[PDB]
């Protein structure tokens, strides 16, 4: 029934495996956070821009511009998309060893047991206490979007998400959405002479789209013993890859053929000389066989143009990168390593003083990467041993400057090419994402794993009713109302289907395994254990860990 | 029933054709050899690595780097995989001028009439002379992956497929495969000075993939008597077009109206003044239409990165380029031309010196080729006549170097593209080959025209079961055992769907023929007859003979 | 139905897994290996002595008498029981990692593909070859003990099990059983003066028993086309559990209750002080309860006599000693680690120059273990304080000695003693072990996890069938036969039950891992992998990799 005094809901936040058959797991996820939500700082939807000419008034800095437009709302969104929310370390340890492939099936939520109560200040002095009293009349205004009409906005972009601790309570992130403003700001290098344009224009009849929750929405008032709950919605995904790919390019198909096995352990086998070898070729009028110049099935990764800003409407940004692996040449960004940004409720720990923590994760799948000293094009006809003039390095002056060259202009991709899908990122990482409405669609999203083909998840959104003093005067600029907070508990339950990995292989497998203090190996221990103070952190777990035969 | 002295089996390489309706074929195409197998030079899988020194060691070799780590096992592979095992010579004609497309169906295997004999030699001395006798009791190993847990290893690649000629013994392919390992090989011009890495790495915790036939695989033990037979595997694929494009981008929708017909042969017509002409043309700022400048409906062929060499992990490796023509220009590294090397017990001739015979073929397909010489990009805002700065030719010196020119570098892959997939190639050419198994995948594997979507045709492994002297010590590093050798058949059966072409046009068609000798034509017919002494050879045919109209 | 030249059996060695329902896992592992077996070195049924006094006929060397008497048989027997011959190592590590207990359910085997043939030495003199052919009637004697009549002789004790390489040939081992003899062995210290009895006695009337294969058994007489096969044995064993325990007898119970949190990461918590400490203690006339002086529900491990040496009729022989960990003082023989000598064949490497390889197993159930020198017992009334006269410490020389101290003869072992059951050890270790026909019988058998309860699983013996020649006397004294070997393929199928863990816990376990060559780590990749020339290694797997809650 519901009422004051009954709990409408019940906390669970524990994990399940079913075991289905052969091979075949059910994970029932439970996850529960307990929600601290503040009246808003205004009443009224607000159209504001953010335009820093500190930064981009003075040339060169075009790549820290953040001007931009964007409409801010009174409500606030709780988002459980991020893997951290729904997974304790050992789990995603337990997942990542043994199964082979994973796949989203239905996702359910619920709110229940709000409380919302109200601030007064008594004893006015230098005491000044603080006084807390249920209002039990009071309600709070909860609204689902199943149609997806408003702006579709992930909270982990800003490591907004509800917070990874079961027991730590967490916020909502204040819903806002982009609006269109067109940017103009010219491109300069350091100390160059001239000026910058650095404007922006006038709202557009073309393209303004303004939105409103209550127009776009039903909305349900709960009071304390009010309790929602969202339909089960399910997920229409391809599942996702959890073994790596080590074989790359040069691996695939056959190997040559050794004359003779060596003699002893150290001496190294020998081939039919290149001359005589047999073998498929593209390379035109040389009479050889090589392992790097035998034609292979198909391209495994490509070159990738890194460090690219493109310019529309709305001003510069840096064009997406496919995440490879970084090779021994480590160079990250070539190959478009993610690196994120993160807090305490996200990570980070509370021993820690800085402002947010950092990490730069690696791709796990060694094939398909791109080394790009090593890289090189070379002249046609072809030749061994080419002169200067007939092959073009890294190390050549593109367009007769010093640190540009061809790798960051080359485009390689092409019918040919083949790449791994990226991995999900345990702690901090998107799980799902919505499908651009564009008619010709990306093959990936690069930071989510999984797309939603047809319609995305909900977005929940919830703010406070405002309470009323007693003066209220409807055309007067300033509201008065009085000082009110709540809190509410969020549930909610997170199926996926998964496949144990079969072992053909005679050599262990490399695993997630915990590792003694002392040494400073990243999985030492006790990172994943609290403190003395009860300080935690939560670092990024290395995942696809078993290797997998591409070809 | 089966025993000593009773045939197992029965020798049918012929082929046969059913009409089963109108236009459609039933191809079913059954091939035998008797396959010739030595006891293995070693029992034990060896992990071994090539690194060549020598040709890497010194700069500008790069290309021809072998260096790599493969697992060498006792086990062979008998692979059927090629055009020329399954078909004689004039049922490609037959198939290549009447057919519009063809597609794979189902593929049967066999093994029977073992025959195993073990090798002592009597009068020792000068004569020396071997005696040969059969060992009834020994029995011959054979394992089939329906599974494809091992790695996928084409045995084409080497040319180790099955010989082409139905009187001709042949041999199994020893198997093996690539091992995870790291190399560094740094990238110089010839006389460069300074130091070449050159290195190897240690082996991979993380990639390290070790398989063993006898742990992954079900063993059947022949001997004499027995048989062994694959059930019927079955295909799905697409099926692929018999028939060339000619028509170019520039042949693509209606020709310009002329304004009169032209009064003699020797005449040429006339068009509306390019100034008057109507049209529909991406130029701004020109008023004109001409059939160059003219909007098409999509993009034929695109220019590649040609003799591109892009380095992961492995080494460096070029990058595979998509079957194109050679256009009037010829250059083929450009569009990509394959180049075979083979030697006689696939093709060649027994008359050849040589160690082995190469082929460069070359595309079927007058459409999509490109001639890079003939191919620039000119400045915008567009202009008749450009100057030397206004546009960018192929005599255009790029990074300061001679033979390095845009082209090389230039990818012109879009969304617009549109290619034919290339041909097979009859004698030597890889019929069908396994997807990889990465999320996102290529349109084209370059070589082999069948992809398998879900599961590929499994391998078969032989091997002899190892016979043993009296005096045999498990613990000893050298192994005696009796000489031994064996023989078996090999039979299967591959059925495919064909349909025939239409033919509605006024003119005759080219057609594959034979040409009298004397005449150094391509098809000379005594290419395709044996010598007075039993040479034969046998050579790559034309394919897809019959033009058709794209658009 | 078989004959000459018809295979009657399979080989197969590869391992399946079945998922029955929740958490329960069926293990089949099927084995197989060729097996080479020579004529026996004798006809005759032997009681033969070795008594050897170049070691003990001089003083203090009691511990090396090797003195017994046996009796030797022509017959082999093909032991499978050991973990090394059933799994390869990732199927170890699989199980390992994500199983919390396992049992033994079925056993079956095989025999098939006999193969015989014979040695004769053709042109004699420097030359001297071999010439080796099949005998089709010569046959193979083959029985099984089913009823357990003959003495029970596991092959693992000696490392002559079947060998755990499934592409190596192995041999049986020959069959023996002690007999009936009393040894009188004086005890002495170095350099003692004295003389040393060292004598064996005659024959028992009253405790001889001699066996014979022909008279307790049913042979089978395989030719060729023969095959054997056992029927299937099924286990009543109970199933052992794969986690290890770290819980301490000091971990048992609820924790005293601290004072306050601490202030810093850094600093300790307080306590109480023991003075007014509540709590439970056996300790009279003092009041304190401290954290190792209150009662716990049992004691965790128990202190054992080592290296104690017991002389029954038969002569000296070491105490066996329960497995259990040795604490951060290292000391091996208190807590009785097990220490391994194996061969190639069963382990180290085809590399290694020495005769034998060895490795000494640690326990790894961190709870039991005892550190000897921080044990000691104090005097009655307790005191705080003791002074020299008032504890026993193990730096006490008992009975005036030097090196012996009260922990060499002390014995802790009573009701409240509980103890975890040591784990399999996985390339080398006896699977099952046949129970002692006594009345009282041991909690467990050291060296193997699982105990047969009613009857064992039967041995498996084989000879060859004598040949004669021409000329044979019954009464002769010398056997003239034909040189004579056979080989025979042996199969096996063992199934097992086991049932994932669960995981509770927050933080990552530890796993078993392969990891990068280039540390010296032990799990170090390299160690698995086959080397240049074939050279392969197998080394003992860490188990129990998870913990658990003891209490
Ligand atoms: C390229 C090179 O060899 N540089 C070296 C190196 O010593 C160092 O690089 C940086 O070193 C500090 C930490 O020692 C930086 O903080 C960078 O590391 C961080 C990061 O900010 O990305 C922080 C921290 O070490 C790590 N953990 C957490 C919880 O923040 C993360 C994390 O491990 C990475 O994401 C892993 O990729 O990285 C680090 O790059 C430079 C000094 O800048 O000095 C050179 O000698
Ligand atoms: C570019 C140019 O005009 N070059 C000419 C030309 O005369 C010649 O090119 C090469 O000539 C010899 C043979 O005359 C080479 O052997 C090349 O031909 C081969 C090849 O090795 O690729 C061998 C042989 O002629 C052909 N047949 C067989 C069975 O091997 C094959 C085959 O026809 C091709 O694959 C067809 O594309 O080609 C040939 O390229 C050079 C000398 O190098 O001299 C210039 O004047
Ligand atoms: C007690 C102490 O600290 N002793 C050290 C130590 O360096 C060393 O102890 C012995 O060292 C050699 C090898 O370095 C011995 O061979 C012993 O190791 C062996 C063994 O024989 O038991 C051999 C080898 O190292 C290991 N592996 C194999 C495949 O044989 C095995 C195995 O790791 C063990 O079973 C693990 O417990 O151990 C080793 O005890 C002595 C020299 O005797 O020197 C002192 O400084």
């Amino acid at each position: 029934g519901g009422g004051v005094g009954v709990s409408t809901g019940s906390y669970d936040n524990q994990t399940h495996y079913k075991f289905l058959g052969d091979g075949w797991v059910e994970i029932t996820a439970y996850s529960t956070r307990m929600v601290h939500l503040n009246m808003p700082k205004s009443e009224n939807y607000c159209r504001v821009r953010v335009h820093n000419t500190n930064d981009t008034g003075t040339a060169s800095h075009m790549a820290m511009d953040d001007a931009h437009e964007q409409i801010w709302t009174p409500w606030s969104l709780v988002d459980a998309n991020a893997w951290g929310v729904w997974f304790q370390p050992s789990d995603w340890q337990y997942i990542s060893n043994n199964m082979i492939h994973i796949n989203l099936h239905s996702l359910d939520q619920e709110l229940f047991n709000v409380v919302i109560k109200t601030v007064t200040e008594q004893n006015t002095g230098a005491e000044a206490i603080k006084v807390y009293n249920n209002d039990l009349t009071a309600a709070m205004m909860v609204a689902l979007d199943s149609n997806n009409i408003l702006p579709y906005t992930p909270a982990i972009d800003n490591q907004e998400t509800l917070g990874f601790y079961p027991w730590k309570p967490t916020i909502p992130s204040p819903y806002r959405y982009y609006f269109s403003c067109d940017r103009n700001l010219s491109v300069t290098y350091k100390d160059e002479a001239g000026t910058i344009t650095d404007t922006m224009g006038l709202a557009s009849g073309l393209n303004s789209q303004f939105f409103t929750i209550e127009n776009t929405q039903r909305i349900n008032l709960l009071r304390t013993g009010d309790e929602y709950a969202t339909g089960t919605y399910y997920f229409d995904t391809e599942p996702i890859r959890l073994t790596h790919t080590w074989q790359t390019n040069r691996h695939l198909g056959q190997p040559p053929q050794i004359t003779e096995l060596p003699s002893s352990d150290t001496a190294n086998a020998t081939l039919t000389a290149r001359g005589y070898r047999s073998g498929l070729t593209q390379i035109q009028g040389r009479n050889d066989v090589t392992e790097a110049t035998r034609v292979r099935p198909a391209q495994v990764g490509f070159c990738q143009p890194h460090d690219n800003f493109e310019t529309s409407r709305a001003g510069p940004f840096k064009v997406p990168v496919v995440p490879a692996d970084i090779t021994q040449g480590l160079d990250h960004d070539a190959n478009g390593s993610l690196r994120y940004t993160y807090d305490k409720q996200h990570g980070q720990s509370w021993a820690s003083q800085n402002n947010k923590d950092r990490y730069t994760w690696d791709a796990v799948n060694y094939d398909s990467g791109r080394w790009t000293n090593n890289c090189f094009i070379q002249s046609v006809p072809f030749t061994s041993e080419p002169n200067a003039n007939q092959i073009l390095t890294n190390r050549d002056n593109l367009a007769g400057k010093t640190d540009i060259h061809f790798t960051n202009a080359f485009n390689s991709y092409g019918p040919l090419t083949a790449f791994p899908h990226p991995a999900p990122i345990y702690p901090q990482g998107q799980i799902w994402d919505k499908e651009l409405d564009l008619e010709h669609k990306p093959r990936l999203h690069t930071q989510a794993p999984f797309v939603c083909k047809n319609n995305a998840p909900g977005q929940l959104l919830v703010r406070l009713a405002p309470n009323l003093t007693d003066q209220y005067d409807p055309n007067s600029s300033n509201l008065s109302r009085i000082v009110t907070y709540g809190t509410f508990f969020w549930k909610g339950k997170l199926t996926l289907k998964a496949k144990m990995r079969p072992n053909a292989t005679w050599n262990p497998v490399f695993q997630i395994s915990a590792t003694n203090q002392g040494t400073n190996d990243y999985m030492s221990i006790e990172r994943w254990l609290p403190t003395a103070t009860g300080n935690i952190t939560n670092v990024p777990l290395l995942s696809r860990p078993v290797a997998r035969n591409t070809y």
